[PDB]
């Protein structure tokens, strides 16, 4: 589980929207597994506006930070996780490390701030959903 918190925006998985999370939408894609709703209160996080490939994530499945090289956002195939089927996801950076399906909203972040969030994992890789293109995040 985690979310970004950005002004009045929450940046959660997809997958892991709740109800009120639907009910307060301002955009979402299935295809990227990232949904965005309404805060009251403005948040900590600052997103990363860079190219930055290299990084820190949190993985809650061993409590700990891992400092990671990453590949930069593109379309690529999924194997079957406990919550999507074998499909191609989008916006997608990968690394090596460890993410079960529990990791999935700890966040990557580089120097310049928050880069994404893990959202996907299996064969010692750790995927995660970039965030550093949605510019809008930072205004309104
Ligand atoms: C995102 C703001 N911010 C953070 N924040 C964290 C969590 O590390 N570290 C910084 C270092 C220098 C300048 C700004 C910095
Ligand atoms: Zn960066």
């Amino acid at each position: 589980s985690g979310a970004i918190y950005v002004g009045n925006y929450r940046v959660v998985n997809r997958h892991l929207a709740t109800h009120n999370d639907w009910a307060n939408l301002v955009w979402e894609d299935s295809s990227r597994d990232l949904l965005v709703s309404s805060t009251t209160a403005q948040g900590c996080d600052t997103i990363a506006r860079c190219d930055c490939q290299t990084g820190v994530y949190y993985c809650s499945s061993r409590r700990k930070h891992y400092p990671v090289s990453f590949s930069k956002p593109s379309l690529i195939f999924v194997e079957a996780s406990e919550y999507y089927p074998a499909r191609y996801q989008s916006h997608l950076m990968l690394a090596v490390g460890h993410s079960e399906p529990g990791d999935c909203g700890g966040i990557l972040r580089c120097q310049h701030g928050v880069v994404g969030i893990v959202s996907t994992g299996g064969n010692g890789l750790v995927g995660f959903a970039d965030v550093r293109d949605l510019l809008w995040l930072d205004e309104e």
